[PDB]
């Protein structure tokens, strides 16, 4: 699809509108999570000793804004500059995954929580031409942070 013009465009618009309620879509993303798989839930030391996902946790919903923001910004550097750009927080990012005990196979895990987390936030207004343009933005940020953790392990 490329990322046209118009398919940015599409983007943009989407990401406004999940930024527009993080304590919302924050907790529904880690619970599309653990509904994609349970034992994840071990790995968050905000999730540890804890029976649910705890809802006003502020820890929790700080950390999963900047996951969001990361996939936007690498969809408009796409359609401007035709790439992702790997910097100093990409690498940090990259080490801290190994700390906590994260895998590549845990990846699809985080994709498929975003693309429905995001067939949610825009409803009907939905197109092959916008799926397809989120897809093509988190494959090639996630092909950018695994590359740094398998540099961190
Ligand atoms: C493109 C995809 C992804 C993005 C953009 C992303 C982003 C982030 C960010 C920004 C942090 C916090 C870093 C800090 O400031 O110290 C973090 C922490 C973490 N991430 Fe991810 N991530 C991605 C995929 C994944 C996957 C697939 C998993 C596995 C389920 C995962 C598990 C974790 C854990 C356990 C922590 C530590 C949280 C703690 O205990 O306090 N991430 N991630
Ligand atoms: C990352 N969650």
């Amino acid at each position: 699809g490329a990322l046209t013009e118009s398919q940015a465009a599409l983007v943009k618009s989407s990401w406004e509108e999940f930024n527009a309620n993080i304590p919302k879509h924050t907790h529904r993303f880690f619970i599309l999570v653990l509904e994609i798989a349970p034992a994840a839930k071990d790995l968050f030391s905000f999730l540890k000793g804890t029976s649910e996902v705890p809802q006003n946790n502020p820890e929790l919903q700080a950390h999963a804004g900047k996951v969001f923001k990361l996939v936007y910004e690498a969809a408009i550097q796409l359609e401007v500059t035709g790439v992702v750009v790997t910097d100093a927080t990409l690498k940090n990012l990259g080490s801290v995954h190994v700390s906590k005990g994260v895998a590549d196979a845990h990846f699809p895990v985080v994709k498929e929580a975003i693309l429905k987390t995001i067939k949610e936030v825009v409803g009907a207004k939905w197109s092959e031409e916008l799926n397809s343009a989120w897809t093509i933005a988190y494959d090639e940020l996630a092909i950018v942070i695994k590359k740094e953790m398998d540099d961190a392990a």
